[PDB]
């Protein structure tokens, strides 16, 4: 049907550093599951370690090449099990790591993307895509408050 991706970035495209998120904004991390919410959630092992636990109200689909460790969510070995174990949905959310979002973003038709204003040492990163290819389609620019430290740009691109 159709794969998007949804991340956050801070600046040159860093979404993490030592397994961890690198900045706290619970303004984006409420867009991330209104966004989510209700739909299946497609994840690398490394991310569903640092989520910590089962998205609620999601499906949570795992990519490891090794057993599953969890039986509160569904463990898979390749992107189009992945894929198929979302079952007959409208939208599939694929939620990161770096590795996991660079074999999604060729499948994708849609990028959820938070562009914060931080400047943050990463080890993760999200893909290089081609601007060429994407048109944006909807965009919130908020500044910094009491509640999140740094400015951020809400932003949904489609696939040309
Ligand atoms: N800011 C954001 O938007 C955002 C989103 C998500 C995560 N993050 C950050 O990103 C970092 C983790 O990203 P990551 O790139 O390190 O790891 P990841 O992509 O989350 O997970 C990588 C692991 O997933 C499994 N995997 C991926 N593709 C697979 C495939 N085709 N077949 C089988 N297994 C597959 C492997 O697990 P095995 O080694 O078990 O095979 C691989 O080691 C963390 O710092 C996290 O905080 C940020
Ligand atoms: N836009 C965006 N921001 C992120 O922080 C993000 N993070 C991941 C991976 N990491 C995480 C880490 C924590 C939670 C989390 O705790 N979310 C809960 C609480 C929502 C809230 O705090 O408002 C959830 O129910 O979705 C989700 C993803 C993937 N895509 C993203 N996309």
């Amino acid at each position: 049907h159709m794969i998007s991706l949804i991340a956050a970035l801070a600046v040159d495209r860093v979404i993490g550093m030592e397994n961890a998120m690198p900045w706290n904004l619970p303004a984006d991390l409420a867009w991330f599951k209104r966004n989510t919410l209700n739909k299946p959630v497609i994840m690398g092992r490394h991310t569903w370690e640092s989520i910590g636990r089962p998205l609620p109200g999601r499906k949570n689909i795992i990519l490891s090449s090794q057993p599953g460790t969890d039986d509160r969510v569904t463990w898979v070995k390749s992107v189009d099990e992945a894929i198929a174990a979302c079952g007959d949905v409208p939208e599939i959310m694929v939620i990161g790591g770096g590795r996991v979002y660079e074999q999604f973003l060729p499948k994708a038709q849609k990028l959820y993307l938070t562009h914060i204003d931080a400047e943050v040492e990463g080890d993760t990163h999200f893909p290089d895509y081609e601007p060429d290819d994407w048109e944006s389609v909807f965009s919130e620019f908020h500044d910094a408050d009491a509640q999140n430290s740094h400015s951020y740009c809400f932003e949904i691109l489609e696939r040309r």
